[PDB]
């Protein structure tokens, strides 16, 4: 799924159709739901890696031990995620969160290619196109002492950056009126009957902190709500948590 005209959006596509094909470390900079795992995915089906793996991993989720195993892996076997990626593309979601132990071995297999590895095993050499993303101020982080300056002078060869909905007020009405199409024909309505003014001016006054997956969630919800054809609908239906 890739909609939206908005120029800022369409530069986007242009800057990610040049950054492809090169091996260099890509970062992505975006809300949540601005879509960066599928630019990361572009990033890898347009680059000469296509027919390789595609590997992500949140670096949010896990602890700091559990994120070290998953993305170096461990034996004493445990394949990480560089290992699965190789000859391939890995993004690591949520970047700014991973420890500043693994980010100092991320900078270590991206200058030396490497695996680290004892206990009797030879080093495991890997062969990964990296793709980031996080919308923490990296920059800001390392004047913080919360990001390492060598990985960031390193892993930024060049920055994406993802503009939010709210940014884009153009595609708000157009992806909104995309979204309650397809839920009119999940709920089996004949026709979209269109959003009255008021609709529309709370689809874009609102500044969408969950941008594409909320506006998604939020316009199917408005149309099962409202639930016919007989007339546009007038309320949408931001906060379920209303009654
Ligand atoms: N260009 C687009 N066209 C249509 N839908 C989109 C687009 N980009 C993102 N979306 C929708 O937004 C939702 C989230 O996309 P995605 O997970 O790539 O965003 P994200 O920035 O990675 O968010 P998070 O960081 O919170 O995971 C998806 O369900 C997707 O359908
Ligand atoms: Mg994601």
């Amino acid at each position: 799924n890739l909609l939206g005209e908005a120029n800022s959006f369409l530069e986007v596509l242009e800057q990610v159709s040049h950054l492809a094909p090169l091996d260099k470390p890509v970062l992505i900079i975006g809300e949540r739901g601005t879509g960066k795992e599928l630019i990361a995915s572009r990033l890898h089906y347009l680059s000469s890696r296509w027919q390789g793996p595609f590997i992500s991993l949140n670096c949010a989720a896990l602890n700091e031990n559990l994120l070290d195993s998953e993305l170096f892996g461990h034996e004493a076997r445990h394949p990480g995620r560089f290992e699965r990626a190789d000859g391939g593309t890995l993004f690591l979601d949520q970047l700014a969160t991973a420890p500043m132990m693994v980010q100092e071995k991320l900078l270590r297999v991206i200058e030396y290619g490497e695996l680290e590895r004892v206990g009797g095993s030879q080093p495991l050499q890997v062969n990964v196109r990296l793709v980031c993303a996080t919308n923490a101020d990296l920059p800001a982080m390392v004047n913080e002492g919360t990001f390492r300056a060598d990985l960031l002078d390193r892993l930024a060869f060049d920055v994406v950056q993802l503009p939010p909905l709210r940014e884009r007020e153009s595609d708000i009405m157009l992806m909104a009126e995309y979204f309650a199409i397809q839920m009119c024909r999940e709920i089996k309505l004949p026709l979209f009957p269109g959003f009255t003014e008021r609709a529309r001016e709370t689809l874009l006054n609102y500044r969408w902190p969950g941008n594409i997956r909320e506006l998604k969630n939020v316009v199917e919800r408005s149309v099962y709500r409202h639930g016919t054809s007989d007339y546009p609908l007038d309320d949408i239906i931001i906060d379920p948590f209303k009654r």
